[PDB]
């Protein structure tokens, strides 16, 4: 799955990416990674997508397989990349697919793009409501130089949710291992930050200039008072739709890629139908 990473200069950086360069039909599959982790959190999913689409997953700006301290920059930015990535790459039609916080990129990245070029995206895991008392401690602690990696093992408990997962615990503990507090800082400022502009994720959603069918699916969290805003959200929007993936975890795309991957394909052919 290594046998697609690629790096190029984009504006100021060397961004890594995956590019399996399939030669096929569009859309091209663009998987967009949250904060402080890479494309590794997708190599399953990949490996459900290789055969049939064209899967770009660019790496933020500071991300990758060598993390490294980089100036400071927000989801605006890492829109631009993902734009410039696409332009390099010649690709014009694109289904973005995020991971949690990669969905402030998402959303924006189908405003900029416009529904002709990403005419519909999925949203995976992604907290929409404004943030809760945990998580809003979760966010101040990420902020601090003295408390961020208490920030990260508090996360790293509720993404788990109690499970013995060893897939996703070996993202977390090894393939997260190399980020640090410019990350995992950032992370927790821009977070804020998207949550106070832009009030909440379906608030943001529900702003687009030109709306399109955007599908929610996630694990977590489990209870049915967030069901409920998702139910709640789909019958005042058309174009909103939402799917429960009764996997363990915060990360579907690794714990139920085959479940992932069959919501994209949805997407991926509705797109082709027009
Ligand atoms: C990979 C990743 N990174 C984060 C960093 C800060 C806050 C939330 C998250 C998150 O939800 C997620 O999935
Ligand atoms: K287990
Ligand atoms: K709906």
């Amino acid at each position: 799955t290594d046998t697609y990473l690629h790096e190029t200069l984009v504006f100021d950086n060397k961004l890594s990416y995956i590019d399996n360069q399939r030669d096929t039909d569009g859309p091209a599959i663009l998987l967009l990674p949250g904060w402080c982790h890479d494309h590794r959190v997708y190599k399953y999913l990949i490996q459900e997508l290789d055969a049939d689409f064209r899967v770009i997953v660019p790496n933020w700006r500071g991300h990758g397989l060598s993390p490294s301290e980089v100036p400071d920059f927000g989801y605006q930015e890492q829109v631009k990349d993902a734009l410039e990535i696409l332009d390099q790459l010649g690709v014009e039609t694109f289904l973005p697919v995020s991971h949690s916080h990669g969905g402030w990129v998402l959303v924006e990245l189908l405003e900029q793009a416009g529904p002709e070029r990403a005419p519909r995206g999925i949203i995976m895991d992604w907290l929409m409501w404004a943030p809760k008392p945990d998580f809003a401690k979760s966010l101040t602690l990420l902020k601090d130089p003295e408390r961020w990696r208490e920030g990260t093992h508090g996360l790293f408990d509720v993404w788990l949710d109690g499970h013995d997962e060893k897939r996703v615990r070996h993202h977390l503990l090894e393939e997260m291992a190399d980020y640090g507090y410019d990350c995992w800082g950032r992370s927790g400022r821009v977070i804020e930050d998207a949550y106070g502009r832009n009030g909440s994720p379906m608030q943001m959603m529900a702003n687009l200039t030109k709306t399109r069918p955007i599908r929610h699916i996630f694990s977590q969290p489990t209870e049915p008072e967030y069901e409920k805003i998702n139910s709640d959200f789909a019958e005042q929007h058309p174009w909103f739709s939402y799917a429960k993936l009764g996997g363990p975890t915060h990360f579907p795309a690794i714990d139920v890629p085959d479940r992932a991957a069959v919501h994209i394909r949805e997407f991926a052919t509705a797109i082709r139908q027009g």
